């Protein structure tokens, strides 16, 4: 309906232009500190200080991650940048401290002939990783390589307390180099797979979602998710405004959704998903 009205008038880019300017702006002083210069993958994508995830590290608690707490939907997510060669230890520290269950990678390690993030997880179960700096060990238990994604069951063990924890890695591997998925069907399906695992359920810490910047594609995941959740707990699609929900998330992290193209997709995914989870 609203989507149809926008489409016929092609007002999408303007709608987005508007969102982009309505969005909240908050300090990122910690992020901009010189001592954190190398803990950041991009200069233009930083975590607002008010919502940044602080490492329980007395040394330096900086990790480019933000907690998006969605009150009404009763769902929290942790959006982060793809781990840098020097920050995989911190990434796994965060996952441990925030008692996260799932990890959502919405990118490939190399896209457009460029390396968009670090290989922070073990590829072969025979060769586990040990993050010295953070004193954590990571092991591949299994994985299910599928057509448009892959589920990996990792095990994170706190080497300090010898305590083990099962982590789930949901890897979406078919998000186009340019554009957005031609159809939501696979994305929604990936979203639902994430949901079924319980990694998105309240009995756990917030899910750690990420791409490269950890805002474009990761933002779409969360928006689609939350919109579908509210629409569900109200069973009243009518009151669920994608534009308002997005802006609401923007109070917690910048540039969620990078292009008006992705915004259109979010509408598609949410609308399509309503024909089930609502």
């Amino acid at each position: 309906k609203e989507f149809e009205q926008i489409d016929k008038s092609g007002s999408w880019a303007a709608i987005y232009q508007d969102i982009r300017h309505e969005a909240s702006d908050f300090p990122c002083r910690v992020a901009k500190l010189p001592k954190n210069k190398n803990r950041n993958r991009y200069r233009d994508v930083s975590p607002f200080d008010h919502s940044r995830i602080k490492l329980h590290q007395e040394d330096n608690d900086y990790i480019n991650a933000s907690l998006i707490k969605m009150e009404e939907a009763q769902r929290s997510y942790i959006l982060t940048q793809g781990p840098l060669p020097n920050t995989c230890g911190h990434f796994w520290e965060m996952v441990w401290e925030q008692k996260s269950r799932g990890v959502v990678m919405l990118n490939r390690v190399m896209e457009k002939g460029s390396l968009k993030c670090a290989q922070y997880w073990p590829q072969k179960e025979e060769k586990e990783m040990i993050f010295e700096d953070t004193n954590l060990k990571l092991t591949l238990i299994s994985e299910d390589i599928k057509s448009y994604y892959t589920v990996r069951q990792l095990e994170l063990e706190n080497l300090t307390t010898q305590e083990t924890r099962e982590i789930l890695h949901f890897h979406y591997t078919t998000w186009p180099d340019f554009g957005v998925p031609e159809s939501p069907a696979s994305f929604l399906n990936f979203l639902f797979k994430v949901r079924e695992s319980g990694s998105l359920s309240p009995e756990h810490g917030p899910v750690v979602v990420h791409c490269s910047a950890g805002i474009g594609r990761s933002g779409t995941f969360c928006l689609a998710d939350t919109c579908l959740l509210l629409m569900d707990k109200r069973k009243d699609p009518s009151s669920v405004d994608i534009k308002k929900v997005l802006l609401e998330m923007r109070k917690f992290r910048m540039g969620l959704i990078q292009t008006a193209d992705q915004l259109r997709f979010s509408y598609l995914a949410v609308i399509e998903g309503a024909k089930f989870i609502m």
